[PDB]
């Protein structure tokens, strides 16, 4: 919205905006550090905190959840955001809190979950939660991780590494993989994640880099697609994103390539 970012153009979201599609009547759970609901550039429809030391989901003492929220709305200006707080101010949280946030999102009929987070190990309970959300029809998106490379090893974080999740890596403004962007066969798509200007807490704006902003673009893209195709299943939304991506190089580094929401939203299955 108020801070200009190249990322919205890069994924061809303006083509949907010109068609009149802005993610109307789509519920997106921002599973992160909260959202500063006081920010003039944001609107928050609901939410919940599972961080025992940080009980307000509508404040953000980390900044990432608020930044992610702004990127989702830059891509899908009409999306309904829900602040699902599972990370503290230091950007860490327990998997049980994260799972409680996913469970809340399922119970409250979210259309899209964005998880701008991950750890190097997952759990069976974490996999069961994302698999259940996907079985329930939710589009589940996660940041692939900022762990760079490890030779031929996967560095994709959990829960992005699980097959049911859309694992999002980060490119720069010229579609080059960002040096921090995690890699491996579990990587699904890329999106803009270098120096992305978005909302920060306390009526502020600023650039951040990471797979966190990249995931936000794909969560916004899912909302644009559902506004044009509200009947599409999560299966069909996911297919539309992966099958119409712009190929960028070896799938170990780039997955299917850069999301193209214009192409995805006119995909014929």
């Amino acid at each position: 919205a108020k801070c200009v970012s190249y990322g919205v153009s890069q994924i061809k979201a303006p083509a949907l905006h010109s068609q009149g599609y802005t993610g109307s009547n789509v519920k997106v759970a921002v599973i992160d550090s909260g959202i500063d609901s006081s920010h003039p550039d944001l609107n928050v429809a609901g939410g919940a905190s599972f961080v025992p030391s940080e009980t307000n989901p509508f404040q953000d003492n980390n900044s990432h959840g608020t930044h992610v929220a702004g990127t989702v709305l830059a891509v899908a200006p009409s999306a309904s955001l829900y602040a699902v707080k599972v990370l503290g101010a230091d950007g860490s949280g327990q998997y049980s809190w994260i799972i409680n946030g996913i469970e809340w999102a399922i119970a409250n009929n979210m259309d899209v979950i964005n998880m701008s987070l991950g750890g190097p190990s997952g759990s069976a309970a974490l996999k069961a939660a994302v698999d259940k959300a996907v079985a329930s029809g939710v589009v589940v998106v996660a940041a692939a991780g900022n762990s760079g490379t490890s030779g031929s090893s996967s560095t994709v974080s959990y829960p992005a590494k699980y097959p049911s999740v859309i694992a999002v890596g980060a490119v720069d403004s010229s579609n080059q993989r960002a040096p921090f962007s995690s890699v491996g066969p579990e990587l699904d798509v890329m999106a803009p994640g270098v120096s992305i200007c978005s909302t920060l807490p306390g009526n502020k704006y600023g650039a951040l880099s990471g797979t966190c902003p990249a995931s936000a673009h794909v969560a916004g893209a899912a909302a644009l697609i559902l506004s044009k195709h509200p009947n599409w299943t999560n299966t069909q939304v996911r297919s539309s994103l992966e099958n119409t991506a712009t190929k960028l190089g070896d799938s170990f580094y780039y997955g299917k390539g850069l999301i193209n929401v214009e192409a995805a939203a006119q995909h014929h299955h």
